[PDB]
């Protein structure tokens, strides 16, 4: 449940939760000084039993303490976007942020629901979408594009 | 008062306590994500207030967490032995053992108080000390080897 993302430098193992084997996500410190995310911890113990996975010592989901220090590293760890096309990288923690605008990232069509990347969008919107409305030169009626020949051919003028 | 030893490679900011600055003795960690030597960051609460020293955050000796993780990172660093001639490198928590048995560590004549590196010791005691006892071949008397010749000329013989 870690951070799936590409860091650049490589995330160092200290940084790896042994669980997911991935960026710690909302890091906590166990008493026998182990790092986990806080989600895969606490789900080995309601699950694996009252114990860190890694030595089996007791372990009682309070007596887990918020590893603040290893969030605020973690966060500031430079990463890659993960949209293809796009060369951006930056702090984790500003790539939440990025994605919501990353005109790389995929769109779906608000009219014939097929994927595309952000930045042709709008060409697809208004001008291939099969499904984009269009309006009658003679009677005002709106229709899907590829709709538009048989509504011509056959139209009350 | 962190670990001043000598670091190789260099000891990394991340494991430097803010307040003395040197490597984390018995590291703890605050709320707001700040690691301190256990006894740093209690000298500053009792001392200069209940917050840390850092943001002056509001914290309180209860609220600090000991941070394993750190320690024993810490104690895993290799170090150099600081006593002159050696170039034994270990890891820190082999240190304090090794400086026990150091053929390079200082150490006190048991006869005339002066310092001498370990590996000389035997020399200096048995044949260099002024203050070495040795007997008289005439009365059996033992004085110091710098009163023999004086004792030659001062019998009981
Ligand atoms: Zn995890
Ligand atoms: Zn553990
Ligand atoms: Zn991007
Ligand atoms: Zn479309
Ligand atoms: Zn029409
Ligand atoms: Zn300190
Ligand atoms: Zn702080
Ligand atoms: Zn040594
Ligand atoms: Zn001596
Ligand atoms: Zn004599």
């Amino acid at each position: 449940q870690g951070y799936d993302v590409e860091f650049d430098p490589p995330l160092e193992s200290k940084y790896e939760c042994p669980i997911c084997l991935m960026a710690l996500r909302e890091a906590v410190q166990t008493p026998c000084g182990h790092r986990f995310c806080k989600a895969c911890i606490i789900k080995s113990i309601r699950d694996a039993g009252h114990k860190c996975p890694v030595d089996n010592e007791i372990l009682l989901e309070n007596q887990l303490f918020p590893d603040n220090f290893a969030k605020r590293e973690i966060l500031s760890l430079m990463v890659k976007c993960p949209n293809e096309g796009c060369l951006h990288k930056m702090e984790l923690r500003h790539l939440e942020d990025h994605q919501a605008h990353c005109e790389f990232a995929l769109m779906d069509c608000p009219q014939c629901q097929r994927p595309f990347q952000k930045f042709h969008i709008n060409i697809h919107i208004l001008k291939d979408c099969p499904r984009r409305q269009v309006s009658c030169d003679n009677c005002a009626a709106s229709m899907a594009f590829e709709d538009k020949e048989i509504h011509d051919q056959n139209c009350p003028l």
